[PDB]
Order: C-alpha cells, then sequence, then structure tokens
C-alpha cells in the first residue's frame, strides 16, 4: 500500500474544517536568508516525512496574506514555508526564483527539525496572484515538482505548454485584477492535455479571496496536494470528477484531465 499516506480516512467534512487531524508548530526563517525575504515553516509535531510546499503571496502583499493557507495545508501532514518576497512589488518571474530559493531553504537551510521531517524528493509551490504566476513559471522549469497550485494567478504570459506537474489552478469569477479570462483561463488551457490538471474557477470571488480562509481553497488545495506530492489515492474522488458547478454552488466551473491515472506495487 502507498507508504506516503498520512492522516486518516478524508471526508468532505475533514477537508472543509478549519485545521487538519496534525498538530503543528511554527520555525521563523532568519533574517537575511539568501534569495527571498524571509518566512515561516509550518510543521506537522509528529516525527515522520513529509512532503514540502513552498507559497508566495502577491504584489504589494507578504506571508501574512498567505498565513492561513500555510498552517492549514501543514495540519493536514505537510511541511509548509510561507515566504516574504525581496520586496512586496517583485513580478512573477522573480518570485518563481524566490519560491526555489525558499524550496532549497527548506531542505538545506532550516533546523534538522524541519529538514527531518521533509521527503526532498516530493515537493510543490503555491502562490496568490503574481505568486500564482511564479507557481507557473517555476512549474514550467522544474518537472521534478509533484505539484503546483496558482490561486488567481497573474503572469503577463499566457503560453504554459511545458508545464508536467500536476497543476490546480483556482480562478475567481468576479475577479478584476486577474480576470479568469486573461489569465486563469488562457494559462489553463495552453497547458499540455497530458498533464495532470485542473481549473476551479470559485462563483462570485475577487481577486482577493484566496487572501482569507476559504473552505473551497482549503479543500481542493489539500486533496490536489494529497494526490499528487503523497500519491494519495484515497483524495482521487474528491478531484474527478470533482466539485458540483452552477448556481447555488461555491464552484462556478471546474475543467480537468480527469481520469487521474495511478501506479501500484504488490507486498
Ligand atoms: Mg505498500
Ligand atoms: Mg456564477
Ligand atoms: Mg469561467
Amino acid at each position: 500500500a502507498n507508504p506516503y499516506e498520512r492522516g486518516p480516512d478524508p471526508t468532505q467534512a475533514s477537508l472543509e474544517a478549519s485545521r487538519g487531524p496534525f498538530p503543528v508548530s511554527e520555525e521563523r526563517v532568519s533574517s537575511p536568508v539568501s534569495g527571498f525575504g524571509g518566512g515561516t515553516i509550518y510543521y506537522p509535531q509528529e516525527n515522520n516525512t513529509y512532503g514540502a510546499v513552498a507559497i508566495s503571496p502577491g504584489y504589494t502583499a507578504t506571508q501574512s496574506s498567505v498565513a492561513w493557507l500555510g498552517e492549514r495545508i501543514a495540519s493536514h501532514g505537510f511541511v509548509v514555508i510561507t515566504i516574504d518576497t525581496n520586496t512586496t512589488l517583485d513580478q512573477p518571474d522573480s518570485r518563481a526564483d524566490q519560491l526555489e530559493a525558499a524550496l532549497d531553504h527548506m531542505v538545506d537551510g532550516a533546523s534538522s527539525t524541519v529538514r527531518s521531517r521533509i521527503d526532498r524528493n516530493r515537493l510543490a509551490v503555491m502562490g496568490h496572484s503574481m505568486g500564482g504566476g511564479g507557481t507557473l513559471r517555476l512549474a514550467s522549469r522544474r518537472p521534478d515538482l509533484k505539484a503546483a497550485i496558482p490561486l488567481t494567478p497573474w503572469h503577463l504570459n499566457k503560453s504554459w505548454s511545458n508545464v508536467q506537474v500536476p497543476t490546480l489552478i483556482i480562478g475567481a469569477e468576479n475577479d478584476t485584477v486577474a480576470p479568469v479570462a486573461l489569465h486563469a483561463e488562457p494559462s489553463y488551457t495552453s497547458i499540455p492535455t497530458s498533464t495532470r490538471k485542473a481549473y476551479l474557477e470559485l462563483n462570485g470571488a475577487s481577486h482577493f479571496a484566496p487572501s482569507v480562509a476559504n473552505a473551497t481553497i482549503g479543500m481542493y488545495g489539500v486533496a490536489w496536494l494529497k494526490r499528487f506530492v503523497d500519491e494519495d489515492t484515497r483524495y482521487t474522488r474528491f478531484l474527478c470528477p470533482g466539485p458540483r458547478t452552477g448556481l447555488f454552488s461555491d464552484v462556478e466551473e471546474y475543467r480537468s484531465t480527469c481520469p487521474f491515472l495511478e501506479h501500484h506495487h504488490h507486498h
């Protein structure tokens, strides 16, 4: 059976809840750290190896705008760094470099407590807005990553025809900053159909929906990471065919390259 599985069997209820099943502790990153502005590493207290996730905030924002996400995701069994960027005005491709440097810091710069809890073969990135653009760029050039989740992404580039990393893009229907028509949707469509991918558009939502605790983002974010960072097929049933859409849905639409096919071993 899958040795990367962690935590009890998921339900809709457990994934929509404020916290996952794992108590978490934090490590503040040193002042001058190489390649990014600083951050907070959230890690399960329970001594095991977990996947690791770097999360970038957006233009004019700090780690505080994605702090909820780092704690919520860590509590489902992941090591998560929420970064500050060099400056709050850094553009998406700079945020891509800073996400990569944060991954390097978790495996090669953090305490033994942190390094010992990471399976460094199993890594993911996430980001809000320009951080979401950074997620796409880094994914484009690191096909070794297990997952990428751009949240209401902004990037001047719409063409991601090289991305092989399983990618879940969350768009916000009423986004006026990074309209899904100009960013999320063309970016999604350009990703090769051979890539495991999905696009979840939040009904009614604005650009800033990922900057505060959201049950839909939390549920689908966690389930994506479980499915791909942990290869956890207990989570496939939430992703494929995916959430109910329409008028009383929190989801306006959902696209995917479902089904998501598994590999396996015999004991
Ligand atoms: Mg086994
Ligand atoms: Mg709608
Ligand atoms: Mg749409």
